[PDB]
């Protein structure tokens, strides 16, 4: 029916998790130059990305259908779920910002 | 099994996001009369309301698979994404009404 | 790609709604001694759980699609849905825990 919308300049929106780790690589692989030789890998495969830090071991992020969205399986801190809350992403466990845990755990093996 | 339960008047319940697009409409095509000429259609398709309001656009409202269930697409605030809280819908962005919304949005196309 | 990953004991994780079920029904079945005669039957078939509290009448506490995820069908206190909040199971309507719920309408059930 409505003929005003479909001659706008229409896009279909982003899955909101696409958007945080299309940020979070980027952010990620700028900080593999930090390294000494420690955080030696990122990659973005398809929905799925995976970080090597050495000292800890293999990350997995991922992307997952709801009972809410993004995987975290740390090889330091354990497995963890996450979803929007005021939009940032946040633990179903505790409530714990994402973006909060992989900083330190990051910046921990940068330091030691 | 258990036969106690099937010799209720059992039904089946509505998808809350329904339940919500049905009181919109009806509570906005009373709303289509007192427009000046200004709210002219409201309709719900299958799942998806659309609302002209020539001043701003056509609105979309809309009901999406999960990562949080009603689409609010808005020629004037722009698009955003609500599901429940203590029983009203919430922006997954800020944390705004989705109701408190085309609340003024309506409210400053009559005034207008 | 990521060899370091599959070669760690892994296991896909449990739905979360699979773990409070089946904590329920321990915690249930072995309150099914308690009763006089009160609470006779508990069974968990698929994904389902049913209780039968002839006093008020046939529960089902139910596992469903998101829009959050578990249903609760109380003989008593109507219908409801559960969520995630920080750990424990939470009603979308009001906010209440599903545990503190089936708590009271138990242990009232017990004692009349
Ligand atoms: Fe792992
Ligand atoms: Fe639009
Ligand atoms: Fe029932």
């Amino acid at each position: 029916v409505p003929q005003e919308v479909l001659n706008l300049p229409l896009e279909k929106a982003h899955e909101e998790a696409d958007d945080y780790l299309d940020h979070l690589l980027d952010s990620l692989e700028e900080l593999s130059e930090a390294h000494p030789d420690c955080i030696p890998d990122v990659e973005l495969s398809h929905g799925v990305m995976t970080l090597e830090i050495p000292a800890f071991g293999t990350y997995v992020i991922n992307k997952q259908p709801p009972n809410k969205q993004i995987w975290l399986a740390s090889p330091l801190s354990g497995p963890n779920r996450f979803d929007l809350l005021n939009g940032e992403w946040v633990s179903l466990r505790n409530g714990t910002k994402l973006t909060d845990i992989l900083t330190e755990e990051v910046e921990k093996a940068i330091s030691k």
